[PDB]
C-alpha cells in the first residue's frame, strides 16, 4: 500500500482486497468485483460440490468482473440488443466462482441491510456481471450493500447421477449457498449487516431463492426473500431423480461416454464446449420453457418436491415479496413455436395455436391439451389471429410463472408467511422487442436496479421517477419486511397477500392500485384441475 | 243458435262457445276429439283417428286431462298448483282446442299450435297460462292446442314390440297436426301456414317433429322455448327405455306381449305410483318416461340428426329464461327450499352437482365444480347457491339450446334467439329463484292484458310486444314488425356473430354469444371427459 486510495482496501477471510471507486449519477460508490469464494471447480472437481476458497497472499485486485461460468450462448438474433444484453460479457470458464460487492463510498458507518442477487437464465445461462445487474445505483441512492455471485449453470451446475458421490446434483445451488455463507462471515468488513440479509432473484434466480427457503441449511443464512417471475414449484424448476439420471446418461452417450464412476470420469475428460454443444438435446419432448439441467429432487438439498414442501411447511418466520410481469410468456414463443417471430406481428392460425399448445405444455396428454385449448379459446372469435397469438403467450405465461407464483403466494400465506404480491405492467420505452410481446419476462429487472437513473441510457423522466419508487419498495422490504414507506401515508399502501382477500398491486407509472385475485379462475384450472386430469390419463 | 259457433269438420258438427277477451269476443271450440280414446287394450299403442259422430258435438268445455302425476310438494301453493291438472284425470284425453277471432276470419289466417311441457310426465292444454283468447283477440290468430299422453301412458316403451313401440305421446301430437291440416280451414285457419311453439318438453317435442320426416309436411315454422330434442333429458336409448319399462312392470307385479298385457290390467294410478322410481340415479331435471330413440320416429339420436340434417327450408325461434335451473333445486338438492334463501355450503354444492349431473364421473363432477366456483369467493353461500342453479340450467337448457341454434344456423336454417329476463311482478316463488323455468309463457300468451290478474301497466305493454314478435314470426318467419322502422331490430342468430336479444321491459338489446365459454365446456369438453373416464 501507501499511495493508493485507503478507502478501497479491505480484508476478508481469504486475504486482502483492493476495490474500485465507481461513478454513479448521484455520487461515488465502492465496488469489489471478482472476489473468489470457492476453489475453482475445474478438472477432477467438475460436477462436484464447491470447496471454500483457500487464502491468497498479497492484495487481490477486485476492480474487474471475473469469468462467466461456462454456458450456452444465444445466437437466435445476432447483434440484436434484446438477446445480447443477456449474453456473457466476460470470458467463459469453468473457473468462475467469484462474487461482487457494491457499497456506499465511503463504506457505511453503521451495519447496513444487505441485498443478495441471484441471476436467472433457466439454470443454463447467466452472469452476475451483466449491465442490468449493476449494483451501483441501489448502493448509491439507497445506501444498500449489494452482493451478487456467479453459480455454475448447465451441466457443470446441475448434471446429476442421483446417489453417486461424483455427481450428486444441485452443485450450482451449493455454489449459491457457499456465497451466502461467505456473506455471513465477511460482509461486516464492508459495513454490511449479516443479521439482515435479503435474497432476491428473477426467474431461475427466483426459483433458486425459493429453494433456499425450502432447504434448512440455507435458512440460517438469510432473513427475507424476494421472488421475481419464478418459483421452486411449477413445471420447469426441478426434475425427479429418475429424469435427471436419464438426461445425464443420454448426454454422456451423445458425447462418447458409455457404473456411475466410470461414466462421470469420462465426462470429466470432455472439453466444456462439447457438453454445452449437446446440452439442449436431452429434453424428452419438443418444448419451450423447459431446460435440460436444473435442480433435482435428491432427498437432500430438496428433501421432497417443492410442491410437497410448500404444502406442509411452517413459514410464520418468513417475509416474502413475489410477483410477475404482464406478459411472462411472449419471449419464449419465438424460440420454438412455429408462426412466432420478433420481426413480424406473429398472427397465427388455430392450427398453429393447437400445435403451439403441445409445445408449450409438452407433458400434456391429448385430453389435457384439448382442455387448455378450450379454456383459452375465445368462442366468440375462435379463429381471430390476434387473439390466438396473445392466448398462446398467455398459455406459456400462466402455466410457467403466473400460476406457480399464485400457488406459492397462496400456500405461503396459508402457512403463516407475510406475503406481498405485484404485477409489473410498464413497458420500457427503450425495449427492442416488438410491441406484441408487451412486457416480457425479465424486463422489470432494469427498473429494480435503477438503470433509468443513468442519463446516458435515454429513459424518460417518468421512468426515472418510477425506478426510484421501485428501489424504495425493494429496499424498504429488505430493511423491515415491508415495502411500504413508514415516514409516508399519502402514497397508497401495499397490503399483504392473504388467502381471504388475495390482494396484490399493479406496478406502473401510475400510483399503486390494489387488485384482488391473481388470475384466480385460470390458475384454478392449472393448479387444481390439470393435475387431476393428467393423473387420470 | 249463433252461426259463428257452428262448425263442420270431417268428423261431424261442432258447437263452440263465445268468450270475452278484454278487447272483445272470441270463438272457442274446446274438447274436440281427434283420436279414439286410447283406453283398455289401446293403452301404450299408437293413436287412431276419431270415428265420425252424429248430431252436434258440444265443444264449449275443456275435456279431461291425460292421466298424470300430480305435484304435492307445496300443497295449495299457486306457484306449483298453476301447473297441476285443472280438469278430471282420464286416459280418455285425446282432445284439442281451437281459438279464433269473433267473427271467424274472412281470410285464411296463420295458425299457431301450442305443445305444452311438463317433463313428458305431466301437462294439459287447459291450464290458465295456455289460454288462447288473448292471442286470438289481439293478434287475430287462430290458435290450437292438444292434449297428448304423458308418463307411462305416452312413453313407456318396449322397443321392437308391437304393443308398446314407444313415442305414442309424440304420435298423439302428430295426429293433431294432421287434424289441423284436414280441418282448420273450416275455422278460418290457413293450413299452409302452421307454426308450432312449445316450452320445455313441448319445445323438445317441437324439436322432434323438426327431426321426424312424416311430421315435416304438417308445419312450416317452429318455436322452441326453454327446451330441445338434443340434450341430456329429452330422450333415452332403446336399451334404457326397455330397462325402465321392465323395472316398472316388476314394481307393479308384472316375452313382451305378456308383460304389456299384465300392465294393461293395472289401474292408472298404480303405474303413476312407481313412475318416479325407475331412474338409474338420484337426479333432478331427469324424467322416467320420455321419447325413445326407436330408429323410427327418431331414425338416430337428436344430436346425430341435427349434426347431419338439411334445414334450409326452416325458420326457427329459440330461447331461454334468465334462471332456467332454480325451480328444480327444491325438488332434490339438500339445502334448497322456496321458503328460505337457500344459502348453501361448499359441501352441499359438491353434493348437488352429483345430483344435477347424475351421469358425471368423479373427475367430470370435479370439473364442473372447479368451473362454476368463483375463486375470489370460493365459499360464499350466495355465489354457491346461484352457481348450483346455473349448473342445472346450463347443463339442461341453455347449452342444449346454444348447440341447436348453432347446428341449425350452420345448416341452412333461419334462427332467431332470445333470453327472457323479466321477472313477473305477480310471481310467488322466492326472489333468489329469479326468472324460473316456465315464467315467460304467461307473457307470450298475453295474460297481463287481463285486468283482474293485477299485472303492472308496463307488463301489459311488454306482453303486447311479445305477442307481436311471436305472431309476426308465425306470419313471416321473422319476428320483426314490417312497419316499425326504428332501430334496433331482432337479428338472425348465426355461427359467426352469435347474436341474440334480451326480452325485458327495456327496448331490445342485441348481445353476442349465448354463454359461449361456459357452453363450450358443456358441449365440447365434458363429452370428451365422460368418454375418457
Ligand atoms: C441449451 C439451452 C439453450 C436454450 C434454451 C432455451 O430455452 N432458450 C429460450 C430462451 C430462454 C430465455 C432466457 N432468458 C432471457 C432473458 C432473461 C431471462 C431468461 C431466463 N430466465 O430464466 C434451453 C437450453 N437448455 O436448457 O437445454
Ligand atoms: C313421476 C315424476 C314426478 C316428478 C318429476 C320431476 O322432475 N319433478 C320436478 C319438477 C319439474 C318441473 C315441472 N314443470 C313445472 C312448471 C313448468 C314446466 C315444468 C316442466 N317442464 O318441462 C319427475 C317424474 N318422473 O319423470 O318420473
Ligand atoms: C413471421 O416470420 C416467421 C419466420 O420468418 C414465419 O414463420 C411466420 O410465418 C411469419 N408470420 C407472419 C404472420 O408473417
Ligand atoms: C441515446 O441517444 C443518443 C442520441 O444521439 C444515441 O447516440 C445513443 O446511442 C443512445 N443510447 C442508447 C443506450 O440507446
Ligand atoms: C331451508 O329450509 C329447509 C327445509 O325447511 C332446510 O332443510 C334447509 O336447511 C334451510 N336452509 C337454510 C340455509 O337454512
Ligand atoms: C287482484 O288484487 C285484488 C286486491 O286489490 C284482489 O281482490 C284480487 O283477487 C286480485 N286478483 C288476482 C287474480 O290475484
Ligand atoms: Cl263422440
Amino acid at each position: 500500500e501507501g499511495r493508493e486510495d485507503p478507502q478501497l482496501l479491505v480484508r476478508v477471510r481469504g486475504g486482502q482486497l483492493r476495490g474500485i471507486r465507481l461513478k454513479a449519477p448521484g455520487g461515488p460508490v465502492s465496488a469489489f468485483l471478482g472476489i473468489p469464494f470457492a476453489e475453482p471447480p475445474v478438472g477432477s472437481r467438475r460436477f462436484m460440490p464447491p470447496e471454500p476458497k483457500r487464502p491468497w497472499s498479497g492484495v487481490l485486485d477486485a476492480t474487474t468482473f471475473q469469468n462467466v461460468c461456462y454456458q450456452y450462448v444465444d445466437t437466435l438474433y445476432p447483434g440484436f440488443e434484446g438477446t445480447e444484453m443477456w449474453n456473457p460479457n466476460r470470458e467463459l470458464s469453468e473457473d468462475c466462482l467469484y462474487l461482487n460487492v457494491w457499497t456506499p463510498y465511503p463504506r457505511p458507518a453503521s451495519p447496513t441491510p444487505v441485498l443478495i442477487w441471484i441471476y436467472g437464465g433457466g439454470f443454463y445461462s447467466g452472469a452476475a456481471s451483466l449491465d442490468v445487474y449493476d449494483g451501483r445505483f441501489l448502493a448509491q441512492v439507497e445506501g444498500a450493500v449489494l452482493v451478487s455471485m456467479n453459480y455454475r449453470v448447465g451441466t457443470f451446475g446441475f448434471l446429476a447421477l442421483p446417489g453417486s458421490r461424483e455427481a450428486p446434483g444441485n452443485v450450482g445451488l451449493l455454489d449459491q449457498r457457499l456465497a451466502l455463507q461467505w456473506v455471513q462471515e465477511n460482509i461486516a468488513a464492508f459495513g454490511g449487516d449479516p443479521m439482515s440479509v435479503t435474497l432476491f432473484g428473477e426467474s431461475a434466480g427466483a426459483a433458486s431463492v425459493g429453494m433456499h427457503i425450502l432447504s434448512l441449511p440455507s435458512r440460517s443464512l438469510f432473513h427475507r426473500a424476494v421472488l421475481q417471475s419464478g418459483t421452486p414449484n411449477g413445471p420447469w424448476a426441478t426434475v425427479s431423480a429418475g429424469e435427471a439420471r436419464r438426461r445425464a446418461t443420454l448426454l454422456a452417450r451423445l458425447v462418447g461416454c458409455p457404473n456411475d464412476t466410470e461414466l462421470i470420469a469420462c465426462l470429466r475428460t470432455r472439453p466444456a464446449q462439447d457438453l454445452v454443444d449437446h446440452e439442449w438435446h436431452v429434453l424428452p419432448q419438443e418444448s419451450i420453457f423447459r431446460f435440460s439441467f436444473v435442480p433435482v429432487v435428491d432427498g437432500d438439498f430438496l428433501s421432497d418436491t417443492p410442491e410437497a414442501l410448500i404444502n406442509t411447511g411452517d413459514f410464520q418466520d418468513l417475509q416474502v415479496l413475489v410477483g410477475v410481469v404482464k406478459d411472462e410468456g411472449s419471449y419464449f414463443l419465438v424460440y420454438g413455436v412455429p408462426g412466432f417471430s420478433k420481426d413480424n406481428e406473429s398472427l397465427i392460425s388455430r392450427a398453429q395455436f393447437l400445435a403451439g399448445v403441445r409445445i408449450g405444455v409438452p407433458q400434456a396428454s391429448d385430453l389435457a391439451a384439448e382442455a387448455v385449448v378450450l379454456h383459452y379459446t375465445d368462442w366468440l372469435h375462435p379463429e381471430d389471429p390476434t387473439h390466438l397469438r396473445d392466448a398462446m403467450s398467455a398459455v406459456v405465461g400462466d402455466h410457467n410463472v403466473v400460476c406457480p407464483v399464485a400457488q406459492l403466494a397462496g400456500r405461503l400465506a396459508a402457512q403463516g408467511a407475510r406475503v406481498y404480491a405485484y404485477i409489473f405492467e410498464h413497458r420500457a420505452s427503450t425495449l427492442t422487442w416488438p410491441l406484441w410481446m408487451g412486457v416480457p419476462h425479465g424486463y422489470e429487472i432494469e427498473f429494480i436496479f435503477g438503470l433509468p437513473l443513468d442519463p446516458s441510457l435515454n429513459y424518460t423522466t417518468e421512468e426515472r421517477i418510477f425506478a426510484q419508487r421501485l428501489m424504495k419498495y425493494w429496499t424498504n422490504f429488505a430493511r423491515t419486511g415491508d415495502p411500504n414507506d413508514p415516514r409516508d401515508s399519502k402514497s397508497p399502501q401495499w397490503p399483504p397477500y392473504t388467502t381471504a382477500a388475495q390482494q396484490y398491486v399493479s406496478l406502473n407509472l401510475k400510483p399503486l392500485e390494489v387488485r384482488r385475485g391473481l388470475r384466480a379462475q385460470t390458475c384454478a384450472f392449472w393448479n387444481r384441475f390439470l393435475p387431476k386430469l393428467l393423473s387420470a390419463t
